[PDB]
């Protein structure tokens, strides 16, 4: 019933797309496909600002109305493809993540540099 | 007081930054700086979806639920720097443009190709 998407890019080879879906006020399903990553674990976070004026550093700190979506795993080919179900990622209401940012980190979830990021935007239901 | 920003990019030479500011429920101040434009008038619109998975076409239609910000003017050097005031751009509430898209068009306000676009995101202050 509510959907969002983020296109991730940064000052690196890392690119991808994340789709988010939430039915009513239930859990948010997050579909991740990110390429160009070093094989292994990468922290995956919601950060507070949908601001990329200064690259991924403009996105501020992790979002804490919560912001930690855990690790995503890149395979030998640099691809991280996974579906997550996270209950703390509203698409509506006071704590909505719409207009905030998703960031993929260089190192495993505590972090390292912010490899890529994208603003969370509304998308057709 | 709420603020938003959009970084605009597209399949073209056009890029820039737009900030939006709103106090209580009143008029929204829009600060524009876009470069790489052909000199003259360019349609400047709010579109429905902050979805750039298919470039600027995936932002959908111009959004009203208002979405027509009029023209911006690119100077001899392709720079359009202007401050607009618009009372149809909520940054809060049911009609928030947060998570939607700003689009700059090839031609004067209908508007030809979508030269550049960006997702409207939250930013400090
Ligand atoms: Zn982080
Ligand atoms: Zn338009």
């Amino acid at each position: 019933t509510k959907k969002a998407v983020a296109v991730l890019k940064g000052n690196s080879n890392v690119e991808g797309v994340v789709t988010l879906s939430q039915d009513d006020d239930g859990p948010t399903t997050v579909n991740v496909r990110i390429t160009g990553l070093a094989p292994g674990l990468h922290g995956f976070h919601l950060h507070e600002y949908g601001d990329t004026t200064n690259g991924c550093m403009s996105t501020g700190a992790h979002f804490n109305p919560a912001g930690d979506l855990g690790n995503i795993v890149a395979n030998a080919d640099g691809v991280a493809e996974v579906t997550l179900v996270d209950n703390q990622i509203p698409l509506t209401g006071p704590n909505s993540v719409v207009g905030r940012a998703l960031v993929v980190h260089e190192l495993e979830d505590d972090a390292g540099g912010r490899l890529a990021c994208g603003v969370v935007g509304l998308t057709p239901i």
